[PDB]
């Protein structure tokens, strides 16, 4: 048993979830590496094609879970699918998920991530089965349809498009850029950076790749997709599936003539997804914005836009001193319009005071259902006007179960190219 | 081993090697981390005490440079000598002072820990009665206050012996303001002292039953039961909050005291556990204004600087909680400026954090450091703290948190 505590309600939930946690956080009883961006490199099979000995155990436990869930366990089914699992391995050296197992392992994936806020949504997520997919030209037929239907004219649906797993590790199935839709980012002669500094790197392999760049301020970038192991191809997503927020403010009506704009549909799509000791090395999912997201990080990082000095200029603020809180003046103003110009536009986006509230009513739901739920402090506090969300105030554990969406290498430092 | 740190910011990247010294728990495990819990949960005896007085005595010696001298193997046969003889021992005064200051450097949850190494030390271990220690503490006041250009300094009582005699200052900071429940469920002053200051008015004091009470001192010497005193009132300084702007914000008669003093932790140094040290420094903005003032639990303000600013409270998107939040940390860096008062804005700290961290880790080999703590509560990102990957480990001389003395004393009276 350990106790989580609420500093402002005093509400106390009872954590037993933790009991079937299956890999290092990184910290131990000395030291805690609850700031650090990647703790650990403790995975369940190792690099390459796994013997049985590896594979096996991790998928009947995978098989077991899916089949606890369903309120079977030791059914027919159950011994049976075990059984086909078992040939499986002997025969290909890896094993294929049913559509149900799938689905299971991806919702799930979802909800046993740590770092995010949005998780009272997980059951409710579309999963588009793309293990049909051959090449890049297939992968870009099923990242359009994905994008098609989680924009649906700005009512936004949580979706995820599931690739084909990886085989040798040379077979791979990646999409290169970070997520779906991103601005290009171009150095400049002078020393200066146009775009998204973020994207610098990827945009120089794209124009590399023979993108030819407009070089404006909100370049969408190309898709950079490799199916089965082969060079990676570009393609460009249609614009009118792309859905973009010209940023405006309700009260000051310079704000538009700083020519912001976003787009509207977060779309992650360098992470993994591993279910079973299977490992989907290309999965992008979707849903939609927290403000702040945009707000405070894409446009106000130091490394990012960085507009807060623009925008307290117009706003005519005291930039002598930092004691003027002028950065932090202009930091609400530029997320108050983020959210008025999403708002206005009837695309789905919700703000920093709702979702902090989602997540604690989250929590409490798990904690009577599961027995707890995983949760990083250091990720879901919003990354501005922390205490005066309820998730400040609320003590979390973090520990990593299994299905789960993983880290893993850009692509670029490892591709053989040909 | 070494292990590596990040600035995603500036890509920095330094190497900690200080953690191989640390040899008390976090609380985490290697399957779970409880980096956000705020608490993650009686003397000792001769054989445990050994160890403990040896490795602080030697890391004393290795910081002067003299390591195995002379003097290093005489200190270290006397106190053992004490130990043997007494069960305890007695620090000298060079040590006294070095074991607080390295308290200080060592707290993880501490962002203003690049003065750590000016810090004036009381030694206030003669003390002996409550009305010594009220002398003690006006001193300490008198000097750290220092007519508002504030100086950082501890006042250290006698350690504890059988755990039967502890002195404790009862109040949670020697600087507070009572809370009073109304009848109608209402509270007048702040909320979090509400428990506190009914045990002061039980204890004989007489309330104003205002908003900015200054709470008296109750003062535990010796395990005897506790004892009232007032703080003179001319030494008690004071900053009204107004705004340099909106000129109505004076008229919500807001205050707050200049002196942050933190007088219920305890103080390990080589193993003694100094239960009364009250430590003082100056204030950072984020605290007062955000959560002094701003936490529903504590003033709760927000509601009536929001609406004085005619702010749209109907919808949380238009993040009016956010704009008065911002405005009222304007108005109490602005008033303690300006009546000259010491305070750090919550940008200018993180940032002298940072190149603390930095040289820290050059030095000394790391710096321990609690992300949740030090990213300040506003603004989280747009400092340079929120960007700084940190390694959170225990170093002794350090300082703990003990029990409230009221849930573990037996009293003696009538
Ligand atoms: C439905 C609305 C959703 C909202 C409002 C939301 C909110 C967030 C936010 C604010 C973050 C932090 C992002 C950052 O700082 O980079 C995050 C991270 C994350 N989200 Fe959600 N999310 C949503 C849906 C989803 C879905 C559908 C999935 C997967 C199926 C998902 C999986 C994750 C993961 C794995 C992370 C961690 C990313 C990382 O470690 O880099 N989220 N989410
Ligand atoms: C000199 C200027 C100082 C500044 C600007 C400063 C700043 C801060 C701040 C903002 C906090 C967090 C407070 C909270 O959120 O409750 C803190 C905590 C702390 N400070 Fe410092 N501090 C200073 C001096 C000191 C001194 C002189 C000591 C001891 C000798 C000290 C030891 C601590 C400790 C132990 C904590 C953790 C308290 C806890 O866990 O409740 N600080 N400091
Ligand atoms: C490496 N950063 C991960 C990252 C970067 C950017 C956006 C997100 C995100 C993802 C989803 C599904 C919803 C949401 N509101 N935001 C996540
Ligand atoms: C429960 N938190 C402890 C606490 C509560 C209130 C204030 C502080 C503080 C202490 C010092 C020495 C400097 C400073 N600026 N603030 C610490
Ligand atoms: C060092 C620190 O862990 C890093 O800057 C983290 C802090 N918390 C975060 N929280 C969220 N949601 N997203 C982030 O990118 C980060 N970055
Ligand atoms: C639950 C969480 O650990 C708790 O609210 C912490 C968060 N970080 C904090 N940081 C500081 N400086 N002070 C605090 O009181 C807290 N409270
Ligand atoms: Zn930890």
């Amino acid at each position: 048993f350990l106790k989580v505590k609420n500093w402002e309600t005093e509400v106390v939930l009872t954590d037993t979830l933790h009991l079937k946690s299956t890999l290092e956080t990184g910290c131990t009883e000395y030291i805690c590496m609850g700031s650090i961006m990647h703790p650990s490199q403790h995975a369940r099979r190792p690099e390459d094609v796994a013997t049985k000995d590896q594979l096996f155990p991790l998928a009947k436990e995978f098989i077991d879970q899916y089949y606890s869930s369903i309120k079977r366990f030791g059914s027919k089914a159950h011994m049976e699918r075990l059984e086909e699992v078992n040939k499986e391995i002997d025969t290909t050296s890896t094993y294929q998920l049913k559509d149900t197992e799938l689905i299971y392992g991806a919702k799930h994936a979802w909800r046993n991530a740590s770092r995010c806020v949005g998780r009272i949504q997980w059951s409710k997520l579309q999963v588009f089965d793309a293990r049909d997919c051959t090449t890049a030209h297939g992968m870009f037929n099923y990242i359009c349809n994905h994008v098609k239907y989680a924009t649906n004219k700005g009512n936004l649906r949580s979706a995820i498009t599931i690739f084909p797993q990886r085989t040798d590790g040379k077979h791979d199935f990646r999409v290169w850029n970070s997520q779906l839709i991103r601005y290009a980012g171009y150095k400049q002669p002078d020393g200066s950076t146009l775009g998204d500094p973020a994207n610098v790197q990827f945009t120089e392999i794209c124009i590399q790749q023979g993108w030819k760049p407009p070089r404006g301020r909100f370049d969408v970038l190309p898709l950079l997709l490799q199916a089965n192991g082969n060079d990676p191809e570009l393609f460009q997503i249609p614009p009118e599936l792309v859905l973009e927020v010209p940023i405006r403010h309700p009260k000051f009506e310079w704000f538009k003539d700083l020519g912001l704009k976003w787009y509207g549909l977060p779309a992650v799509s360098n992470m993994l997804l591993e279910i079973g000791g299977l490992e989907f090395s290309a999965c992008p999912f979707s849903g939609w914005y927290m403000g702040t997201e945009i707000g405070v990080r894409d446009y106000c990082d130091n490394s990012r836009y960085n507009i807060l000095e623009e925008v307290a200029k117009k706003m005519n603020l005291d930039m002598r001193k930092t004691s003027s809180l002028w950065k932090d003046q202009a930091l609400v103003e530029i997320n108050i319009a983020v959210l008025y110009s999403f708002q206005s536009d009837k695309v789905t986006i919700v703000d920093h005071h709702s979702a902090t509230e989602s997540f604690i009513k989250h929590m409490e739901n798990e904690y009577r259902c599961r027995g707890g739920c995983p949760a990083d402090w250091v990720w879901i506090v919003p990354p501005m006007s922390g205490s005066i969300t309820p998730v400040f105030h609320q003590e979390m554990l973090n520990y990593r179960l299994t299905p789960s969406f993983e880290y893993q290498p850009d692509p670029w430092n490892t591709h053989v190219w040909k």
